[PDB]
């Protein structure tokens, strides 16, 4: 009798459906009515795959036309000012996250530490009341295909109001809120309702420790106003915070993350805090795709049963983090594929679990025990890497020494300019891509940069470039993941040792030198970003697999250097993503970076340059593991410095720029900066681009002159 749920699931459709019907109706090829049946067509076939699967509380609220969270601004009345005046409709609910003629969009944010971004409400003077009857709707809609099992699901009113920007007073915003949430669940109940799923992961947080009392509050207020409704306070991400404290709200059902918050969430359940209280432990890793280690999972469940009133299990975190399905991935390995879930899977995995749990017999569980056990003796996962104890994980010489040898042989003027690595964009294709390389070295000669690059042309995802021909790593071909809005990412897969066989940027790289006279980059990605983009393995720990990364990363470098390319540079652009959600556990991670870094880059001659590009905002909390990083110079002890917005259609001007590079000037010596545009340029346009460039030396020329 164990129940058995789920927090959300995708919005795409197996083929990404639902991109193309928004996308249509943005550019006037799809009318209201067909976006809206399209739409109910889509929301209509998860439901049922969801009751197929056998849930006995099926979500139902997530879908969304854009982001869930805009669709709470628009309920709630929190419209940004300059929309105020805008007939309160579907096309409001584009212009607000896409903008308009007259005014820009709302901003986005990351959804924690996911790959997911969702839609920034902004707090003004309006006052919030309910512009629609969103929830119930879908709901009442959702009855008819599976009565009693739908299970109605809303982000609650303090992650809501913590992740909105504009407000100047938190509890006073949350208490304007709490009548409408009132209302939306009384007439839920009153349409039938009993479970309700209500979001707070602000609690997983080390922000949430702030908010301890508004929980309390809040759900004592909702306990005592529905009386009838089961509420869940539901959680994923991390461990629950103070769970000795939160243990006590007036609520029947906790959502704990038991895959993400395992050791944290485990002690809170081991003291009984939890035992008169509904449990609904998410056991399935709802955001990566390998089938279930059952043996391990069904253990924790026993133990999590014995220590809570009831159980219902479900996925971590909402299934809209990971693919549809597996159904159709060909291209695979039977091994392989077989070891993998991804949403449609993981539904089956969690009937499963439950049915193991209540003694039912079914042969599909020892089967998948059979399949997970073949995967993991697969020869892929056995490969026979480089002993590490014959990699150098420290440079044979310091930067002083370095930084001498490498003057000599560049000999580069005071604040060298450059850039970060692209530009705006068999046989055949080849000399394509060279003919546009050699195009833009002329064009970075002609500006005066003095170190180039290729341009990355070649390229067109920093991190599949490189899994493309790395052992290990495997593409999907639907695999899709929403990332925001429509646009959808379909992540690599890390799913055997990671190994370097072949040459990966050597080619261009090496072409782009030999038509210059100028040092030409080499252009390599860290581990924090192929780790972070890519859906990596969970059968071995990080630092295993950062290590097998910054191997595969040294060898490549080992060739770029060998066919003469004096300069190399490692990007890094999800540290933001990359970095553990609490402060306790960073230090660990950055470690475990450093660590990978040293050995990607210590076995080069003292002459070669090592450059690394991080995109991020403060340093200051990091400023020990970039030092221990010992890289040469570092695009932002050497430090490249940006000064160029290329996020932005805007031009520079030359009083601007002058201004961003002399500020850092002020402290530390001259002799250590170097000038270039902020992180990539590859979204750009060529004009601007080019104008921009022009200015960016320029200013720099007349810097050296000051």
């Amino acid at each position: 009798l164990t129940k058995v749920s789920s927090l959300g699931y995708p919005r795409l459709g197996e083929n990404r459906e639902w991109k193309k019907l928004i996308e249509a109706y943005w550019a006037g090829k799809v009318s209201k009515n067909d976006l809206f049946a399209g739409a109910k067509e889509l929301r209509l076939d998860f439901l049922k795959k969801q009751l197929n699967a056998g849930l006995d509380l099926i979500p139902v609220g997530d879908f969304s036309l854009y982001d869930h969270i805009l669709d709470l601004s628009v309920q709630f009345n929190i419209i940004p000012k300059r929309f105020a005046k805008e007939p309160i409709d579907i096309d409001l609910y584009f212009a607000i996250a896409r903008g308009n003629k007259e005014n820009v969009a709302s901003s986005m944010k990351k959804w924690f530490n996911t790959n997911y971004h969702y839609i920034v409400p902004e707090w003004s003077k309006q006052r919030p009341k309910l512009n629609n009857n969103r929830l119930l709707d879908l709901y009442l809609e959702a009855r008819e295909v599976v009565g009693d099992k739908a299970k109605p699901v809303i982000t609650g009113p303090i992650t809501y109001v913590a992740l909105s920007t504009g407000v100047e007073d938190f509890t006073a915003a949350v208490k304007s809120l709490l009548p409408l949430y009132k209302q939306v669940f009384t007439e839920l109940v009153k349409a039938g309702a009993s479970y309700i799923q209500v979001d707070e992961p602000i609690f997983v947080t080390d922000e949430g420790k702030d908010y301890l009392q508004a929980a309390k509050a809040v759900y004592a207020y909702f306990a005592k106003e529905v009386p009838d409704a089961k509420f869940i306070f539901q959680t994923y991400f991390e461990g629950l915070i103070d769970s000795q404290v939160l243990s006590q709200l007036p609520v029947d059902a906790f959502g704990l993350d038991f895959v993400y918050g395992l050791e944290e969430n485990l002690e809170a359940i081991k003291t009984g805090a939890f035992k008169g209280k509904e449990i609904f432990a998410g056991v399935i890793d709802g955001r990566n795709i390998w089938s279930s280690d059952f043996v391990k999972t069904s253990a924790l469940l026993e133990t999590i049963e014995e220590q809570s009133a009831a159980l219902t299990i479900q996925p971590s975190c909402s299934l809209l983090h990971v693919p549809v399905t597996t159904k159709n991935e060909t291209d695979l390995d039977p091994v392989l594929r077989n070891g993998l879930a991804f949403a449609d899977e993981k539904l089956t995995e969690v009937k499963r679990l439950a049915e193991h749990l209540d003694g039912r017999e079914d042969p599909a569980y020892d089967l998948h025990i059979a399949h997970f056990d073949a995967l993991q003796a697969a020869d892929f996962r056995n490969v026979k890497l480089e002993d590490l104890s014959r990699v150098a994980t420290k440079r044979p010489s310091d930067f002083a020494k370095r930084r001498d040898i490498q003057q000599e042989k560049l000999h580069l003027p005071l604040l060298p300019t450059t850039t970060i690595g692209s530009f705006p964009q068999d046989a055949e294709y080849k000399q394509f891509i060279q003919a546009e390389i050699e195009r833009w070295i002329r064009i970075q000669e002609d500006l005066d940069l003095d170190v180039l690059v290729h341009g990355e042309f070649e390229r067109v995802d920093m991190v599949e470039f490189f899994g493309q021909k790395l052992a290990g790593f495997t593409t999907t071909k639907f695999g899709w993941v929403q990332s925001y809005g429509s646009r959808a990412v379909k992540p690599p897969i890390i799913y055997g040792d990671v190994q370097h066989l072949e040459p990966i940027t050597v080619e261009e790289t090496v072409y782009a030198q030999s038509l210059t006279d100028r040092p030409v980059k080499g252009m390599l990605t860290g581990p924090i970003t192929i780790t972070n983009w890519s859906f990596e393995r969970t059968d071995i720990p990080r630092d295993q697999l950062f290590n097998q990364i910054g191997l595969a990363i040294k060898d490549e470098i080992k060739l770029l250097e060998n066919a003469g390319i004096a300069i190399i540079q490692v990007d890094e652009a999800a540290l933001r993503e990359g970095l553990p959600l609490r402060k306790s556990k960073q230090k660990a991670y950055l470690d475990d970076a450093v660590h990978a870094f040293h050995i990607a880059t210590s076995s080069v001659k003292d002459e070669t340059q090592i450059h690394t590009h991080m995109c991020y905002s403060k340093f200051d909390e990091i400023i020990d593991a970039i030092r221990a990083l010992d890289a040469d110079v570092i695009s932002i002890l050497g430090i490249g410095l940006g000064v160029y917005d290329i996020h932005s259609p805007r031009v520079p001007t030359k009083e601007e720029v002058v201004a961003n590079i002399e500020r850092p000037l002020r402290q530390l010596s001259p002799t250590q900066f170097w000038v270039n545009p902020d992180c990539g340029l590859k979204t750009r346009q060529e004009p601007e681009t080019i104008a921009a460039l022009k200015v960016l030396v320029a200013a720099t020329k007349e810097v050296r002159q000051k």
